[PDB]
């Protein structure tokens, strides 16, 4: 019933917000729609897998907030396997490699690939993390899809195909679905292309021992009966002295402030009194989440390692159900597994099949890519199609179609009277990730502490000390990477010498 | 409590559905979120205006369903004033004209304009009204915005600027916001460019005497206590023998079937048990409504008529708050008024101002365009910003961003167990309009009648006889319009 702050949503962001407020001495209640906490994180446990992350899983250097929170809760990380060679599978053939970027030998194609990644980062540098709409060319870039940008930038099909896969994998959406400004912001606010795509030294370096679901679970353990499961929020009334929050199961909660820690669009599931301001009212109808099925195929042994493959496959082409895999074997070396994502339109297309049919297609793909008949002998399979989730809307996160971020972006974390906004979508560093969830939850919590006069304004946004356990190597470039011309750049250089 | 069919939403679509089912002998309940019916239609009455449509207003030839429904309810139409000249205001100057399309004199620009409109219709002919995702080039066209298409098609800035205005005015969204496939479908399913843009012999020919809100009001009068106002639906449970529908004010309704007659995205405001199928679950997060403020400035007299202007203004350019106006004077010739739309990003931008500040900006614009100081002396002002509406989401209708229609379009009117889908967005002829609202409401109603075994399958979709009061003249083209080359076509010929 009565409390200081109601947190709507018991994902990492809501739980981090609730914990901070609780630790500060406030009376908090977490209202969670599902019969579980964790939201877009979910760790399944059974005898066949021991544990497996079916939602958010990877953490890495520069994600210091999630690392710190998890460490405080008694959790540990381990390194995702990248000892052996990665595979880039292109036009029906596998090309093993090392280093984060799939290499190319053709001089023209090399210039094009180099320029593509470089340009993503160049453009990113013009985009403020906390205000992408303030980029000098914000409107121009927001009024273009990533498809248009790639069409302009990539002078080879090779680069365009890899760039497309990059977009699909990064934001679980098609290149034509998303704003170029938003996508460029998204990559930049994770630290750029190298950081976001890397396993070693990047976002995919690590996983939590026992699963990421433990973060939300262990905060629930700390909060006890303050977390209310199967309490979907249906109504928020701010017309009176205290804010009134009603749930579907007919309960009423009364608070001084509210934190909305749900995906922006899921705000639509709540009826507001008074109505939301016009800009937020429309914003929450313009911000869908991506489409993905996370699939884990289990094997007797990590047989790929014997062939000097680490388990990473970057698989181009329409025919492949999965465009990206990582070794998901336990740190102990047992429960051998390959994790793969079925992305964007393929998540829609292949959802029509049965679980067994998807398993078959994945095994046959992996057998081809790994050149290994052993891939046809799975021992177990788990999957989760996040498109079906009423209380997520999709995964990994919210994307912005062309035109939306410049028109509505400033609304995202603007308080509405006594409602403050958390959720990974409102983060400024690793938004879209568990890291961003922590940043946004704690920031929203501190906004309320400031509103209550408990902390000064300069304490709302707080820096995070670098993890001692997961130190971050700087992102470096070579002289040639910095200065080699683009394809059109080379052509202009030819034109001038000829004239 | 217990009934045959619960209709969620008391707009024209929900009301038309409820009326049909009621007339067939079923017990219907309409659950309406607001304290009024009509939804995206709203007629305000006061002494200063008598009545004024602040939402949907225009009807015209080929919209036979809304015309028939309104006639049955005892309503009449009158003709929007287009006796005198229209105005196209371009680069700070007014150019009066007659006919539906704003003309150009430069030969290259003429070819470009002619080709633009022609190409819109050419492309539309390949798009099935009832299945746009089945167009031969559906994916190619859906993966492009209208901005991209216009950049390809328009070889002159003149044509691109007019085409952009056309898009903004048609779908209250920016060219870069919307799918090319969806936009081309939208125009085609209204009968093409000429039909959609025309006052005389087109969508803007007429208004209802006394306001369009009377359609929903008069059906509410018929249904009596079956219409429940201030009953926002929050929960639908289909796990049991009868469907259970719960409202925000704590009431529970039990029915054999449900019609969802709300904008697709507003389905998000309802918690579903069991959860919606994946495709609908995501679809309803991908389909926003446009942005518009409808503004009506009142004057002592329709002074523009004295200068041989009808009141229609097509106003190019960023500076102009309003890109399009029509004479909104009563058929009797009193309550002289100009109706203007503030469109898309301008609705967002100018909402920051006060009502008085917007009035000043509109009056100064109209004075410039009409070349009349009289425009600076308004006697009254009414406006409505539809962006602020929790239970509409915007106006006029739902638009589809790139990639959405092909991936999710088939989901729109696919039943979910015992829930059937009405609402103008699900129509196949004048979707987006009051006409489409009627089509979809009656179709959804008949789906349920068929499910109950009361009518055969071939009766679900029903043709509509042409209105005797508002007959449609055919759309014609000239030989030169059909065969004159595009700009690139002329260049290839050279
Ligand atoms: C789903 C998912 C998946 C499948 C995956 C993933 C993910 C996801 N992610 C994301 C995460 O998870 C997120 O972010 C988080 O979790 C969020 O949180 P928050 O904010 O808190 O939210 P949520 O969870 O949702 O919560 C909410 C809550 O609430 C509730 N509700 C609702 N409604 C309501 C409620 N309540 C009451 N009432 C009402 N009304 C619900 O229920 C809930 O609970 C992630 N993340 C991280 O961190 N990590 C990871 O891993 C993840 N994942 C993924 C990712 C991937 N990635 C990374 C990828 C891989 C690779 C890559 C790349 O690379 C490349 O490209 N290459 C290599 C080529 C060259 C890049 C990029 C990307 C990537
Ligand atoms: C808003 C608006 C405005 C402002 C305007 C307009 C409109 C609108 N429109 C549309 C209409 O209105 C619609 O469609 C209808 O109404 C719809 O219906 P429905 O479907 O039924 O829906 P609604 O109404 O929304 O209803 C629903 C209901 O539900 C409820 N809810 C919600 N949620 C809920 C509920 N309940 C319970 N629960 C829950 N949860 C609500 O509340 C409601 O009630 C229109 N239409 C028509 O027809 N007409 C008109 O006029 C209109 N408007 C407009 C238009 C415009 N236009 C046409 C334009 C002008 C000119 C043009 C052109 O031309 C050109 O371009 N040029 C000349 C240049 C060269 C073209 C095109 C367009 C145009």
């Amino acid at each position: 019933n009565k409390c200081d702050v109601v947190v709507v949503g018991g994902g990492i962001s809501g739980m981090a917000a609730a914990k901070l407020l609780h630790d500060s001495g406030l009376n908090v209640v977490v209202l969670e729609a599902r019969d579980r906490v964790g939201g877009r994180t979910y760790t399944l446990r059974n005898q066949k897998v021991k544990y497996v992350d079916l939602g958010g899983s990877y953490v890495g250097p520069t994600q210091n907030r999630i690392l710190r929170l998890a460490k405080e809760l008694g959790l540990e990380t381990y390194k995702v396997n990248e000892v052996e060679r990665l595979i880039h599978h292109v036009k029906g053939k596998s090309y093993p490699f090392r280093g984060p970027f799939p290499p190319v030998w053709n001089p023209i194609t090399y210039l094009d690939h180099n320029n593509f990644w470089r340009t993503m980062d160049d453009m990113g540098r013009e985009i403020p993390s906390d205000a992408p709409w303030k980029a000098p060319l914000a409107e121009e870039w927001d009024n273009m899809t990533m498809k248009e940008l790639l069409d302009k930038l990539c002078w080879t099909e090779s680069a365009k195909q890899l760039a497309t896969l990059f977009v699909n994998l990064c934001v679980t959406a098609e290149t034509h679905e998303v704003s170029a400004l938003w996508f460029l912001w998204y990559v930049k606010q994770c630290g750029g292309t190298t950081r976001i795509i890397s396993t070693t030294n990047g976002g995919q370096e690590r996983k939590f021992v026992g699963g990421s679901g433990q973060v939300s679970e262990r905060i629930m353990d700390l909060l006890g009966d303050r977390v209310k499961l199967e309490r979907p929020v249906i109504y928020i009334d701010q017309t009176r002295e205290n804010v009134l929050v009603e749930t579907l199961n007919h309960e009423m909660y009364e608070a001084k402030y509210v934190i909305s820690a749900i995906p922006p669009t899921l705000g639509m599931k709540i009826h507001f009194n008074p109505p939301l301001p016009m800009m937020r009212n429309q914003m929450i109808t313009r911000v869908p989440l991506g489409s993905v099925i996370k699939c884990i195929v289990y094997y007797k042994e990590p047989f790929w390692r014997k062939k000097d493959y680490c388990g990473t496959m970057i698989i181009d082409g329409e025919e492949a159900p999965v465009a990206y895999t990582l070794d998901d074997t336990k740190p102990e070396g047992n429960y051998a597994a390959i994790m793969g994502f079925i992305l964007a339109h393929k998540a829609r297309k292949l959802a029509r099949l049965t679980k067994e049919e998807r398993l078959k297609k994945l095994c046959e793909l992996y057998a081809k890519v790994l050149g290994s008949l052993e891939a046809l002998e799975p021992v177990h399979y788990e999957e989760k199609n996040w498109c079906e989730e009423q209380y997520s809307g999709g995964c990994y996160t919210t994307y912005f179609p062309p035109g939306i971020l410049t028109q509505y972006g400033r609304v995202l974390r603007q308080p509405v009277d006594r409602i403050y906004f958390a959720g990974t979508e409102t983060a400024t560093h690793w938004s879209g990730y568990m890291e961003g969830a922590v940043e946004a939850g704690e920031r929203a919590a501190r906004e309320i502490l400031h509103a209550m006069g408990k902390i000064p304004e300069d304490e709302i946004w707080q820096s995070e000390p670098e993890s001692v356990d997961v130190p971050a190597q700087p992102i470096t470039t070579t002289f040639l990477e910095r200065h080699l011309p683009s394809v059109p750049g080379l052509l202009r250089l030819i034109g001038l010498t000829t004239i």
